[PDB]
């Protein structure tokens, strides 16, 4: 089997992106952020409390047909942002572009928090990283992915994430008409749960490239590119009048600015970014100071490869017995 569904940006600076999923009998439809950072396919639902839903779509099990409580199993996440959600969990039936899961855990949402009642346009998170960070108990849960795993032609996904525009993710086989030129895969460590990777180094702009490991996780639902210090000071100095803010919370820019490219290495191949795609516009409505789409990972303990990085790819994530990550230019 094969499934292949198309991911629309949330807003107009591409802050995360929505996939149609079908849920339950008959089917509720709900837009999910599809997180190859996480592995729980969460849901606002009939049991979110009411104060904490502004505008989402909600599940509703009992109107579910297959429905059914997956007794005494609870969930609770914390992500990098600082967000959160808990609940409690139920098996229906979940699609993604055609491809149908039947017994997928879906985790009822109880309580969400702040980020998520004031995002209208997110009904949920569906995770795509590895089944051993699910954080349902007392019996962990897999991932919609590993459900589908064994049905589908191949045991892969891709991510193909528009610029300002909508893309596709795919289930089960590798679009060869949505790349240009080779894929060049490179091995993932799933020791931490994330599709884990090392690049081989990077360049700014038409600058030389600079070849060193650079350790980190392919995170569709990350924003923007992480990188070590040493990495994001050498980009923001091509940018006259860039600097670190920590009122704001990371490097800004001056909105008149052009921005340089930023290239990143798998293997001997190389992805570039586009200067454009590293403007997050201004820090508040109206201010000519914008936000830079590569920031620091100092003190987030691991490197992300989030959108603005792999919006500028065709990303395989495949899951064979080893793992790997594949990269093309589009």
């Amino acid at each position: 089997s094969t499934g292949s569904a198309t991911t629309t940006p949330i807003d107009s600076l591409d802050d995360a992106y929505i996939t149609p999923v079908q849920i339950g009998t008959p089917a509720q439809t709900l837009n999910l952020d599809f997180d190859t950072g996480s592995s729980d396919l969460w849901v606002f639902s009939s049991e979110t409390t009411a104060s904490e839903v502004d505008g989402q779509t909600i599940y509703t099990p009992s109107k579910s047909t297959t429905a059914k409580l997956l007794s005494g199993a609870t969930w609770s996440i914390s992500y990098g942002d600082g967000s959160s959600s808990s609940g409690d969990v139920y098996t229906d039936t979940v699609s993604v572009g055609g491809l149908t899961v039947t017994g997928q855990a879906v985790e009822s949402a109880k309580k969400v928090s702040s980020s998520f009642t004031e995002d209208s346009t997110i009904d949920g998170l569906l995770g795509l990283a590895f089944s051993t960070l699910n954080t349902v108990s007392p019996t962990q849960q897999k991932t919609f992915f590993d459900n589908a795993k064994a049905s589908l032609d191949s045991p892969v996904f891709t991510a193909d994430l528009g610029y300002h525009a909508p893309g596709t993710y795919n289930f089960g086989f590798i679009d060869t008409t949505a790349y240009t030129g080779s894929i060049t895969y490179t091995a993932v460590s799933t020791k931490q749960g994330f599709w884990e990777w090392t690049s081989t180094g990077y360049a700014v702009g038409s600058g030389t490239f600079k070849s060193t490991s650079i350790d980190g996780i392919a995170d569709t639902g990350t924003t923007l590119l992480y990188l070590p210090a040493t990495v994001v000071s050498a980009y923001w100095a091509q940018v006259s009048g860039a600097k670190s803010s920590s009122s704001v919370g990371g490097y800004v820019f001056p909105c008149s600015a052009t921005l340089p490219s930023f290239t990143f290495g798998v293997g001997s191949a190389r992805i570039v970014i586009p200067g454009d795609y590293i403007d997050f516009g201004p820090i508040s409505t109206g201010s000519s100071s914008c936000f830079g789409g590569i920031q620091s990972s100092a003190g987030i303990g691991i490197n992300i490869f989030g959108d603005v990085a792999l919006k500028a790819a065709f990303v395989v994530f495949n899951g064979a017995t080893t793992p790997t990550l594949g990269f093309a230019s589009k």
